[PDB]
């Protein structure tokens, strides 16, 4: 069956917003972690991106960041705080990593070949939930709300945006990849995308891809 939807299998935690700050890294990167937890741990809990945030020192805090630097950040740390023992404030502070506030662990990562997304799907079906970047700077992207999401000027090589893959589909004859942003429930369709699968990596959706080894 060539189609998965972790949000039905109970691996994908509820929407998030992350304001202005820029840590779609951070909530990329938990959502990822939270799917490999569920996966181990048969437990679904909401990480701390404000952890990863104000400890990951090869990332920007609320300028910018890397999937990768973040996974790296707990393994090393061995851990990462949950939600509510590391509250999401929108704003860089000094890491206030905290032990016994370790709702998880990781153990290393692995990214998906470039522009491959025949592999990110094996991913996305054999690991769970991926972290991936794409191009949302375009309007029809921030506008979106219902179908599935192709727009020809999507720049596969204009990353700029972090989000999770949370699966796979078809809709109508177009295949598509369900995608989880970091906008509130507002947004999309109840907080996520359906972004063209097969569509020429459509928006660079498997150009930087990776998910936490656990
Ligand atoms: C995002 O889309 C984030 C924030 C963008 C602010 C520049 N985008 C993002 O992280 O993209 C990264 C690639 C990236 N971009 N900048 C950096 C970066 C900057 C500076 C450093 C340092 F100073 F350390 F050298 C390092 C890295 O990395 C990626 C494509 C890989 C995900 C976002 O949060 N969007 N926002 C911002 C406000 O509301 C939003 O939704």
């Amino acid at each position: 069956p060539d189609s998965v939807d972790y949000r039905k299998k109970g691996y994908v935690t509820p929407v998030k917003n992350q304001g202005q700050c820029g840590s779609c890294w951070a909530f990329s990167s938990v959502g990822a972690l939270e799917g490999q937890l569920k996966k181990k741990t048969g437990k679904l809990l909401n990480l701390s991106p404000q952890n990863l945030v104000d400890c990951v020192s090869e990332n920007d805090g609320c300028g910018g960041g890397y999937m990768t630097n973040a996974f790296q950040y707990v393994q090393k740390n061995r851990g990462i705080d949950s939600e509510d023992a590391y509250p999401y404030v929108g704003q860089e502070e000094s890491c206030m990593y905290n032990p016994t506030g370790k709702a998880a662990k990781c153990r290393g990562y692995r990214e998906i070949p470039e522009g491959n997304e025949k592999a990110l799907k094996r991913a996305v079906a054999r690991v769970g939930p991926v972290s991936v970047a794409i191009d949302a700077s375009l309007t029809s992207f921030q506008f979106y709300s219902k179908g599935v999401y192709y727009d020809e000027s999507c720049n596969s090589d204009n990353l700029n945006h972090a989000v999770l893959a949370v699966g796979y589909g078809i809709q109508k004859g177009n295949k598509h990849w369900i995608i989880k942003n970091s906008w509130g429930e507002n947004w999309g369709n109840k907080g996520y995308i359906l972004m063209a699968r097969n569509k020429n990596n459509a928006c660079g959706i498997a150009n930087l891809a990776s998910f936490p080894k656990m």
